[PDB]
């Protein structure tokens, strides 16, 4: 919600300082690039945790046990995709991770906006200069 | 470190309007600078790419019963179970986490090259609005 | 070819002598050619190596699958699903693909080099414009 | 045609004579055309080579699949999954594709030449601006 | 023939320095001539693409065991083999080459439009250099 | 519309009457319009034909996939890997796509027409300038 | 609504240049630019609305054909996932909303053409003002 709110404020243009906005637009691209890249770094950390959780759970459900517990439901291969997926522990990491996937995806749009706000800024110079 | 690349780029894109011409000529120098980082990163990742390719097989032997040295797994994992196991493997996970990290840095540098390419565009716009003052 | 020396090379090229702006405009088309030349020359090398890689890859696929590669044969009895993984780690594959991919990076670099110069020509023009403004 | 011989050709072509700017501006479109001619004749060649390649591929597809290719038959009993690798390394296949890709090196370079020449006219245009101001 | 288009364009882009006003006007006229060739070629290719689409099916029948006339294939080709088999097929290859031959032509006619657009530019450029003495 | 009629008309349009430079300059904006009408109106047609085709593709697909299209069913029992080839060659589809693809050529010719005229205006100024120069 | 002939006819009348009121036409030219610029933007409002219907209609129809639709209509012909893209396009409602969607794009596209003409018409007027100095 903070990302929607941040970009919303940023893409609006001060018509009176166009030379400044032309310069600051690149400054905004950077800013969103900075968040974008750290999130991927984050997702990489979270995705790594996810790789471990499925195996730990893979052991448990298959009878290799993960702690002091073993599954008695004797799940088959046809049942496995659902079971791990519905698992409380795996779900938490997948839930968090996918959230970041959304966070990351918004920043793509932000870069799309900023690339074009910079375009729009030149346009105004152009659309105004015509009256001359 | 990511903090060293993000912040450095931050510094680069700010434009001194009173020295518009310096920035215009120098802007091409920034592109060059990052293109150097970019390429140097890929060089690293390619080396890690080899390490991972060796690590995955080495571990694949271990778990599959072909052994990894004097070691063999007792968990008798099956082929349908295999992708998950290597993916969660200590030895593999370290290199892949390592490998992906530079890849992210690599990914940051593409954006910089977008930024710098457009800073060069932004600079001309400023010249134009100034020439417009005329 | 070495990457840093290409890096070292491009760096000198993008520098602009403002005292020779007509010359630099003319010089720019020559730099484009030169990097255009490198670019195509990298492809010739990679194509040759990629032919070695295809030869190495066939040989190792035979080796590991039990058809043997020379006077030598693998006893680890790998299956078809296991082959992709093993071949990637294969010393001969690994050595050549590493080399193959390495030039590709130099290939990817000369594109960057060509993007730098193709746009450098504008930057030279940008400078001229700000000057007519000073007038 | 040779790759490096075109590079030298482009090398001479991109040179700009400061004493003959009207000529250079006019002759520049003549350069686009000429390289526009090389680019197109190369493609025509690739059309002939790629047809041979597709034929080599079928003949070899038969051979390794056990249908025999002329008076020869493959005894290695390659499977469907293995064929892609094997065909790529096959000498008959490899020779035509190597040749085909070589023009590909040539094709792309001529594209670059047209790009250099496209802006060389601007570089030519660039200098005029610097001259009238110098006046 | 491709060689007929090459020789023609060569003749076209040549610029008569002494009759510049005329050449500025004719350049727009040349765009037309080549624009006419270009579209007529797409016209040609449109016919061939219908021919090619018909052949792949007729041949598809032959190789798939459905027969293409009074004939049937004994090679028992699998799905993995088909793209290759059809591609190398005498009937398919003949029509597709023709399409490709024209495709090569079409792109040359485009290149010609690239030329004419900038010949128009160069013409103005030269006039400026004329005013340069004056 | 016929393609040759577009070619014949455009040819007539781009001609420049030197003895009437003031008129040709003004009228040039009037030509953009005429072809602008063609371009948009052509699209209007293709938009209708595209609809005829989308319905045809479904109708024949049903036929061939065995859902039947009328009182008819294909006994050739075509598969998924085979369908795109089969539908593409279909007599009814082939007739409609040809139609659609043909109007596309007209559309594109008009884009070229718009390319041509838009620069003809540049040409008109240039000539005038060379006249003002001789003046 | 809007008709293409009305945009064509409107634009046609708009770009014609009165040589005798050239100072005026210079003033009149900018008045045209705003007007189409407003049309350009006004068409976008319609398409954004119709396209929204299409996002829903396709979604409503995809459910229908896949069997998740629950109304008084149900798809019994059992279409598969590879077949859906093909089928949905031919759907009576989808075809109509798409036809509608595609149409406004053309009116939209015409104003862009219209704006390039007027954006540049101002220049042509400036040229003629100038060609007089040659007679001068």
């Amino acid at each position: 919600e903070d990302l929607q709110e941040e970009l919303k404020k940023d893409v609006f243009i001060d018509s009176t300082k166009l030379q400044y906005e032309a310069a600051n637009n690149v400054m905004l691209y950077s800013k969103w690039l900075n968040k974008h890249s750290s999130i991927k770094k984050e997702m990489l950390r979270i995705e790594a945790q996810k790789k471990v959780a499925l195996k730990a759970r893979l052991d448990y459900y298959s009878g290799r046990g993960d702690g002091d517990e073993f599954s008695m439901d004797r799940y088959e291969k046809s049942e496995m995709k659902t079971v791990l997926s519905a698992d409380k522990d795996v779900l938490k990491v997948d839930t968090s991770l996918q959230y970041w996937g959304i966070l990351l995806d918004f920043c793509s749009g932000a870069l799309d906006a900023i690339k074009s706000r910079g375009f729009a800024i030149k346009h105004i110079q152009d659309m105004r200069a015509f009256e001359a």
